[PDB]
């Protein structure tokens, strides 16, 4: 299923990005990765539609509580990539 | 669902300081603290709307005269129970 | 029992501030944190009079060293010390 | 085997990075590296041909979402692949 | 008890040359490395008080050489233990 | 015998110098260290010559992948290699 992603610098924008984005759409958060220098990626799963809805969402309500750094959605994650993502 | 309330400085001093503020009336519990890098901390607590607000409101008056204020947020009802909204 | 915090960028200055408030007072080094940006945080414990003359002692002496960023002292923490204190 | 590597600011950036270089050749994916400011390195590795057209479309796809930092093909490792590479990949 | 000689650099290189430069001044053992992050290193010495003081002078003026010293000072008297004062890793 | 140290900023670029260093039979890689703010040194150790030759040519190959940070050579470390190097 596809993958969507909404990092922000600043741990608040990246719970409200979280927030919005199970609320605008039938995804899963998959969980929040942490890399340091305030950057935190917030990570959901479920159909492109609903993932590029819920994405567009996220992003919007984080940017309104801080910096959103990058927003994507992968359609169709090549399977050798579950790997890098977090459990 | 109860609410959730984020008071995110830069400096620890500022967050203990936010987290102290914030805990010092009886119905808002203290959630933790989250550490992410570029002097970035997050407390987060959680109660009724109307005292998530006073705490937040509280926490970063508090937090700003000691360090910088970065964000603060309530989110009201939450989605999901609050520990799959929350990080690890 | 009060907390007091002395936070400097760097380690040296904080080093400074920890050996100055054990000398200026009858206090407890609780720890050294740290959270990026080269901030750290020197945490002492005691009462409300010890943990003053410590922190102001620690700050006087970290800021011969390098940059102090933040005293600060918490006379009756609202709740308990190893609650209100980070992991 | 060749070693192939983009470092990007940002880890959307390198999720996007790793998943083109895998759909784009025969390469295996090591794994993502952090050094700090931001910075994460997505490595592979494979015949050099495949490593070449891999770090191609990884860059490639990787400067739509955010910034590519390097972009790098190690054709013949000088010492043992988990020699040159950092412990934690 | 022993004093505490301290040089605190900007990348790693230059708390190398600090820490050879320091045990090479003088008769001082070489506490170790502290990371903080943010590329900062503070370098560690324990000895007698004089051997400390020319130490550090040393090691910062070595380590100017090769990259940014950001901080250097001497605790002559530690007013408490070593073990308490000095960070857990 | 004489340390080398290549620090980068940039991961990419650590390794390039790691690879170049290597390069060289008599040039023995202790290995990398991290400092955050994308700080990346890499060690090596052999005769001066070889890692006088050989941390020029880890620079060089650096250089042209990401920045340089520092280029140092230590002829004759004081205590062995593992008494001077941090633990990791």
């Amino acid at each position: 299923e596809a993958l969507g992603m909404v990092e922000t610098k600043g741990l608040t924008a990246a719970i409200e990005a979280a927030d919005a984005m199970v609320a605008s759409a039938n995804v899963m958060l998959v969980g929040y990765e942490k890399i340091g220098s305030g950057l935190v990626t917030v990570i959901v799963r479920g159909d492109v539609g609903a993932v590029k809805a819920a994405t567009d969402a996220g992003a919007a309500a984080a940017r309104n509580v801080g910096e959103v750094k990058a927003v994507h959605v992968i359609p169709r994650p090549h399977t050798d990539v579950e790997k890098i993502l977090p459990k």
